[PDB]
């Protein structure tokens, strides 16, 4: 079918739930080996979320390479990201490692350091600009710069520093402050809103690195980031752009990382971001 019609279709006969199902019933299957190893239980938030054997992203370091984060290509939109889980007070010196080894340019933070009560990631980054962090056992230093703070999304400039050859990089942080605690948002409109920032300032662009996206597992908020961005640069990009079918893209990116779009309700959200972004664009 054509999107808009389909979305008015489920919503008037009720089966979210349904065709949710159908999405987790056809999804592919991969080993999660090296995930599972004793060693690397201290390096994953949550025993149900790993990355794929075929598409980790593995740390430039011989005695323990693993991190919980995956390589999302997607061949036709000419896009990679990847999605990883928020760090941990044990992994936040890995983190960094990646950012550096990949080449990214930003990082995008779809979650608060604490919500519900508990901690859904580790301060990771410094607050202060005369307080600088420095992870030992990676051998970086992170600074930050400037910060700028909205309505709904703050934007940080950290410098991060290569202690072992003196080499300096500019980090863009782009952090989604309103994300609510339970549900999805009523409006795509600040989400879409904060896409395009991300977008306008190169961090999604071929001269750079893969993005890096974070929520608290990496899977859910992380994935409805990056299904809006492909679905929206398919439509730009092709003859017929009511051909965008946007559970066979979804379907594809679970090739990469398991378990994106964790509920019906982020499926939904997912179909309204597509629907009012399309009409945005033109
Ligand atoms: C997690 S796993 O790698 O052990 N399972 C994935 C799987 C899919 C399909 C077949 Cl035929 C066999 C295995
Ligand atoms: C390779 S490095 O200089 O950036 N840091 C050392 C290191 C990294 C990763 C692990 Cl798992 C252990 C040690």
């Amino acid at each position: 079918m054509e999107m808009e019609k389909e979305f008015e279709q489920i919503d008037k006969s009720g089966s979210w739930a349904a065709i949710y199902q159908d999405i987790r019933h056809e999804a592919s299957d991969f080993p999660s080996r090296v995930a599972k190893l004793p060693k690397n239980k201290n390096r994953n938030r949550y025993r149900d979320v790993s990355p794929f054997d075929h598409s980790r992203i593995k740390l430039h370091q011989e005695d323990n390479d693993y991190i919980n984060a995956s390589l999302i290509k997607m061949e036709e939109a000419q896009r990679s990201y990847i999605l990883t889980q928020g760090p941990l007070p044990n992994t936040v010196g890995h983190f960094w490692e990646m950012v550096w080894e990949q080449k990214s340019r930003g990082v995008v933070m779809l979650n608060r350091v604490m919500e519900k009560g508990s901690l859904k990631c580790a301060q990771y980054w410094p607050q202060k600009e005369e307080k600088e962090m420095i992870f030992e056992d990676t051998n970086l230093k992170l600074t930050l710069i400037s910060e700028d703070i909205k309505s709904y999304y703050t934007v940080r400039q950290l410098e991060l520093e290569n202690l072992t050859t003196q080499e300096t990089r500019e980090i863009l942080h782009f952090h989604y402050t309103t994300w609510p605690d339970f549900g999805v948002p009523e409006s795509p409109a600040s989400f879409l809103n904060f896409l395009f920032k991300v977008r306008e300032s190169g961090s999604l662009s071929p001269e750079h690195g893969p993005v890096v996206v974070h929520c608290s597992a990496g899977i859910g908020r992380s994935g409805t980031f990056c299904l809006a961005d492909t679905c929206l640069l398919l439509m730009d990009k092709r003859k017929d752009p009511s051909s965008v079918d946007i559970k066979k893209v979804l379907l594809e990116m679970r090739k990469f990382r398991m378990g994106l779009i964790q509920t019906a309700d982020q499926l939904r959200f997912s179909y309204l971001a597509v629907i009012e972004g399309a009409k945005f664009i033109m």
